[PDB]
């Protein structure tokens, strides 16, 4: 019904972006506004910064809040509460984020890219992955869909975490502290049983503002909240279940999309960089441009290597391997994980990653779509 | 029931403030954080600013949003839609904000205070005015209350406007423009019939951010929105009616209170300024310290001068003049209108206005309370 409406609207952003980006009439204002350093000083203290770094810390924070909510749900209730319903998806994604890496990473065990591999081709655009799956009538899913979504999250929410520890936390003494009192309140606040979901959010924005010098952390704050916001319907109704529902549209329609309008506008012109000019390029491109469609050859080795005692779940047999193909469209999710990898550090090869995780993305969005149309 | 709970909680802020303010142990951190200039520069542009100026633009903006909502309601539906139900309250407040002035103003037709009079003793703490009225069982009101609230708003929302025109609008070309497109969207947005009240707010924050160089304007934005947010229950339900209801608690419990914690902390110590040291002082104090309890001697001349063809409304006769006494507690509302008057302009005599509109306030909060306890 409306589940597909998003895919169409979302894909519109990415395009609108390119247009804006290479337009020449807009390529100016666009790139201009986005970035832009600048210094300041409030009394006897000075500093500087740029743009875009806000928009993403804001957007992925909200986005991951919802992700936080859902992962809790699936963990405490549905699709993953039991170490029996979990075992597959976990084993399915714990693979889903080690083959892509250990393909791309081992494709680039060189230098300022070693950090790139570690992730980029891990995240799957959980928004697009279910989008292309919805354009398919309605037969086969309803247990297939609720499955895919276990990877995307685990793999995405995974990366974000692996990456939070990998980084030498800019433990700004103070902040790291505030983050603690705030993160503490969140707890006592849930303990004493507060369901006024308004509160939780504000504390969160505090926590968010605290850890605001490291993107991946501000992102994680979202998750941290979506984790504390009450779930047990004890009240008579669930505050989380409500929130997760009002947020759903907004993220899929405003956020996700909006976020894609800021990051997907990759400039190809200037240096049109013909065919092989892309693939040819070191892993940074081919590596992650393949770590994705060749990132399926993981479930079909990790999800299949589950001929030991782990049930499919009223699935559709070998029709699961077509799912692992769609988890090859890290689209925005990667684009994000890509900015995390570079963005502030050597960011000129970021316009490459974007291309790579855009080509490899589309060239796995249909090379995995059609295959799953003839199945029924 | 809970209508009084606020009064008790609110009054707690004002006190907590003083304590903090004159504490010596906190009087430091307090005054310190609040204020604080600071310069900046994003590229080739530099500037500076201070604190507190944010908190109030944020708080009174939200507060006046709700006020906006209600005034629309009463105007388009209840207590004031008809030029028959209006006539009294209007005539009651149009007086309620011209006698206080023309008492205080004519008490101070001197110099950098001429601007002060024009308002300060006009606003009535519509939150406190109904608070002291609720501590009184439940007999007599239910038509008296719904009346008082017509002044407070008209008088308050009045001042804010009179003051927006009186000021030589810092028509920052650009901003003044954005404010227009935004304020325009708000319209087409209501025209095409959008009830997704989420939108309206965001546009608002844009509009708010636009006119952000003149407090009184950012404040007005709130009102401007609460004005466009759809009212007709055509939908089946009203988006405004809902909003106005979720906001109610928050403003009366978090906002209003919070706002009072930032502005009511008047320092009396240092210069304890004995008795007459206060009253004695030019109008700035006595003038507005009296323009308030002697601001009743207005209805009882303007609301009573309504022996021409304007009905009371199932009221309680001379028991209306006790209402006009409570509209002598501009408390926070004045404190706010006081910061507007001074705050950025000659602000050392602002700690006076605070005192004056605090004394005259309490000395009209009981000298008007008791009188209305023996009535029943």
């Amino acid at each position: 019904s409306s589940d597909a409406s998003g895919g169409i609207i979302l894909i519109i952003a990415a395009i609108l972006a390119m247009i804006m980006a290479n337009s020449g009439a807009t390529s100016g204002w666009y790139h201009d506004f986005l970035e832009t350093p600048v210094q300041l000083r409030v009394g006897s203290l000075e500093i500087n910064k740029n743009m875009l770094l806000w928009i993403n810390d804001a957007l992925m924070a909200v986005f991951f809040l919802l992700v936080g909510l859902e992962v809790k749900r699936e963990l405490m209730q549905g699709s993953l509460a039991s170490l029996r319903q979990a075992a597959f998806p976990v084993i399915a994604a714990i693979g889903g984020m080690i083959v892509p890496a250990l393909l791309y990473l081992a494709f680039n065990y060189a230098d300022p890219i070693t950090r790139e591999g570690w992730a980029i081709p891990a995240a799957t655009d959980i928004a697009f992955a279910l989008g292309v799956l919805a354009l398919l009538g309605s037969r086969v899913p309803l247990a297939l869909k609720i499955f895919l979504m276990a990877l995307a999250i685990i793999d995405d929410l995974g990366a974000i975490i692996i990456i939070a520890l990998f980084y030498t936390n800019d433990l700004s003494m103070a902040s790291l502290g505030v983050a603690a009192v705030a993160i503490a309140v969140l707890a006592v606040l849930n303990l004493c049983g507060a369901r006024r979901t308004g509160v939780y959010i504000l504390v969160g924005v505090v926590l968010w503002t605290a850890v605001l010098k490291s993107g991946v952390h501000a992102t994680l704050a979202g998750v941290i909240v979506g984790f504390f916001i009450p779930l047990k319907e004890k009240h008579g109704r669930s505050p989380a279940k409500r929130l997760e529902h009002v947020l759903h549209p907004w993220v899929a329609y405003l956020i996700l999309p909006l976020f894609a309008f800021a990051n997907a506008g990759v400039s190809l012109q200037g240096v049109t960089l013909d065919g092989l000019t892309s693939i040819l390029p070191l892993g940074i491109i081919a590596g992650l441009l393949i770590g994705k469609p060749l990132g399926i050859s993981l479930f079909c080795w990790l999800a299949l290597r589950l001929k030991l005692a782990h049930l499919p779940e009223g699935t559709t047999y070998q029709q699961i391997m077509v799912v692992g193909i769609l988890c090859g469209i890290g689209f925005t999710m990667s684009i994000f994980i890509a900015s995390l990898a570079f963005g502030s550090v050597d960011p000129e090869l970021i316009n490459w990653a974007k291309l790579g995780i855009l080509v490899g993305s589309i060239s796995s969005a249909v090379i995995g779509y059609s295959w799953l149309r003839v199945r029924l």
